[PDB]
């Protein structure tokens, strides 16, 4: 139960973070693989029946918590808004990447382009998820292999047909880093009372990559009763993605590339019963 | 139907939850071997040669759900006043590596779900009123099935039902039987029901669709009052279309995504 | 006509409903020979000779309709003040296995109803005034029967009609004969009546189309006065093109939908 | 030029209406005219230089209108407030059987006129000051006869002008002479017009255009004034391509359409 | 650092007005041999080979100018606070021809594709230079390496090669843009870490033949205030003006393709405000 607001001398504090995308390679410090951080491998169709997608090919949601200053009828720390700005924009104003498909004949390459998803989430616990698949017959890898967290994991059997729709089983929280693949896990509305979250996709295959950023933009995080998310253990959840589209590659392959997300996020002390 | 004051008390206001699974032609997905195909149509292709006999697996129809309310019974009525309603599953759309996907070119990645959108939904508190109205009055439906206008005039389409024949009329009461390509909402009835939609066209036109927990629809009219549940009934309808599954052959299906709702009811006084 | 001071009482308010169908050049449903092709136009062609002659069933025509009021008589005046307005039949485009429809592409699906849109709507004391502008002055239309520039003028279009010639007016008092590509709003008049509008070129670019129940449209001007209907007569005028039936040949024909309208009006005093 | 009380009086407020017809290039349908609110045929050369005709430079439309005469240190000024503005006859733009149409495919329609729009207007208590900027410094204008930068310089362009060069400048006096791929408005003046204005590029980019008589823009600035009309003078000033007609051989012509203008002005003190 | 009441009486208002033309690559109009592509890149191409060697003249950089304002003056002290800026691209009507004579023609006897695909647009008014975070697309990409003070890209700052890292968020890879030309588009955006005492509005387009579409109008004004009412603040007098406005390609015949920019011009209102 909710109470009133804390009234005082540092009653509010200002936490900054950045999340790096994990696209598939995940990491910049293996010694080989790493030239691809920030990219998938190349998406292909098998065109043969399992599909068996590699996790470099699977770009996952980014997430942190972040402890907070210990305060403890209790106080919990309220999250009430957040600046946040998809970083490196310009980036992809660059046509001549040296492997870079070009428009045509003499031409620049193809800018990075096509499918984007978008999303960031502010929460006092992790982000619920829920998971629907394109394609129930999907072999992802699996999770005691090394592979992400997918609905074969939570349901400790196969997915079925039902896995198309919207099964109520089939749900996980974002509770690691770059291990839950965002074409399985989207954010579940039925739960996420205590998380603001926001999202969007754009599909075809070169469609424009439009993105603003500006440092004069909030989000208020506050609901409708005036209550932003309540931290949990001294806990703030932070949770993104942002797939900006393909690297068009000289013999036709393409790759998904993503983008880092920055975030300022204000909190206020609340009295909690 | 006299609209009298809000009623006040302790359990005046309740919440409704639920989803509604998309109803695209394989409606099932508890099917032998034809539910791999749930969320999808078959292989949507124009024959060549009249007339057209659509199968009941190439006709995306609504979804429909009639939740029962807490029991109330000048009366006491559940009115909605409020919803909020997503499209879940869209971050399953980033896959281009569909076994079986087109790709946009030689090596390159499958084309992506996209095309045809067709987006609405309706809350109301009774079923809500459609108006029939088909691109082609000589398409050949399969009789009871699906509903569509041949079924409830009695007697075959004529051209008129290329525009708006005031006879053809349905009520959405049943879930995955009302085709999307020959019924429309009424608007000149639904009175007691809110409805939201758009369309768009196009054969790789762009899927875009938003998500968040932070949107909400207030379904209260012009004189302040929402939907007001006849037998404490809430009716919850929609459609939610996100484009074409294109496969390597150059076949291709529309696909659909299920959608969640949560609904704020209060007790009305009527008279 | 001077307004002086809305009327009060107990029957003051009044609501209009009416639909009118589209009038793309098939703009009858009744005929046994041709009706097959109503709510579109013929195949729409360049003749790669001059000049234009072109048919009738390929001009699209606003639709129009005169409602008669309650006769009510310094006397009083019905004042139309808001409208809800739909485009009806916004789902039967979702249909893309039309059995004459050509495909996007080997074996795929059919070519959606897209392309050039044009969409507006008016509700006035009297009818629309209309100004004439035409792509080309050398077409020659069929003479009445559509009512085009030469009709009103009496001889021969001259380059001018090309831009606005001032002499180019005509009044909206006819459904299903006054050509869209020939006739526009006049803004310099259509003083008691309110029109919205829009366009869309290209050939294959989306059709957008939304639709809502909860929508509404003030008529009201910014001395807070809506159309005052001259002898108890509201008339109502629209046009929704919505894209291009692609055929199998290359061939495309126009196609409209039909469109709704709940008018509310009071009573005024004017003198 | 200090700004006093607005006047308060009976006849204290008047309209000023108006149209503009384009000036594509051939800017006259009293001669060639059947080209009248078009250009020619625009097409690179392949070859250096390009030396333009003028029949191929779209330029501004303006137009002086002398006010109501009102007359000391202390007089009165028009100061206009607000302006509705519309673009007339974009319904004309439906058209694809132009005769001489390229086709979208074999049998299909022709190419709607789309691709390149240029849409400002401007009002002013004096006429519009001008920045020159060119894509190519290297291109050989017509000498007068199209008013341009070497015009203004007395002298060739220099590199410079393919940026922001202070000295050219210029001020919008002439309908039909100021080339819009070589002068824009000045920001750095202006303070007694006020503009709005968009592009669009592309060949085949929809043309997209609105048309409603319930909308006005506000003409006062920040404290609350208008421009100030000097000698009774109201200047107006617009550009409206709306992209180009297809023609079988592949040439390509861009095409304008008109402007009406309902201008409110008010009685100021000025010192 | 502590922000006082804003001053009143006489002359505490004033304005600024600028112009920043754009620094494409090829940024002078003044050297004669190759002045005329002034505003363009040189021609845009993957080299098809690895690694990617840059030249200066295929990386657009931001426009920046440090103007002086006039001096006001202790602990507490008068600064100028930068509170609204009408801002404008200018030329944008050049762009609708498509007759330049080495146009690639749309179709065979066609109109020249006009200038279309990549945009970028950013501007920034700030009482002190913009914060720059460093980014790239592919960390190998070898930017020159010079002695005249530009383009300064991530090596220049680190004094060290790139690492993968660079293709994300690196925390050391900062800088101030603080000379004109010099800091390409591509290489580095706005830090959002900092830039407290700046305010910045910036958007891309990606596509290659993705329509141009910009407005203009002398009506349009950009509050300056943060949520607390305080503009940027100039220290040492100074008001610091930062954009970029890339507008597109143009298309040669060849099929060869280079990137356009446009001026963009800047009138600023500050006010006097105390500070402590
Ligand atoms: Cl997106
Ligand atoms: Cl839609
Ligand atoms: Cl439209
Ligand atoms: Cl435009
Ligand atoms: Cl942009």
């Amino acid at each position: 139960e909710v109470l009133s607001v804390v009234t005082g001398e540092d009653s509010i504090t200002q936490i900054e973070l950045y999340l790096n995308p994990r696209m598939g390679v995940n990491s910049p410090d293996l010694p080989t693989t790493s030239n691809w951080y920030t990219y998938t491998y190349d998406l292909q169709p098998k065109g043969s029946s399992p599909d068996q997608p590699i996790k470099e090919n699977l770009p996952a949601y980014s997430v942190a918590r972040v402890s907070l200053p210990m305060l403890n009828t209790l106080q919990m720390w309220e999250a009430i808004s957040v600046k946040t700005e998809v970083v490196g924009i310009s980036s992809l104003i660059n046509v001549h990447y040296w492997d870079m498909k070009r428009v045509h004949d003499y031409g620049a390459g193809i800018p990075v382009s096509g499918v984007n998803y978008h999303m960031f989430a502010i929460g006092g616990e992790p982000l619920d998820l829920q998971g629907l698949v394109l394609d129930y017959q999907t072999q992802y890898p699996k999770t005691t292999n090394g592979g992400p967290i997918t609905i074969e994991t939570v349901l400790g059997r196969k997915m079925t047909p039902k896995n198309q729709g919207l099964d109520p089983q089939a749900k996980a929280k974002l509770d690691k880093d770059g291990n839950y693949p965002i074409e399985v896990w989207c954010p579940d509305p039925s739960k996420n009372e205590n998380s603001r979250y926001y999202g969007s996709i754009q599909t075809g295959s070169q469609t424009p990559t439009v993105l603003q950023f500006s440092n004069t933009l909030t989000t208020v995080l506050l609901d409708e009763n005036g209550v932003g998310p309540l931290c949990k253990g001294d806990g703030l959840f932070i949770s993104c993605a942002d797939i900006v589209g393909f690297l068009f590659k000289t013999s036709g392959k393409m790759a998904l590339h993503g983008l880092p997300r920055y975030f300022n996020v204000t909190l206020r002390k609340r009295w909690v019963k």
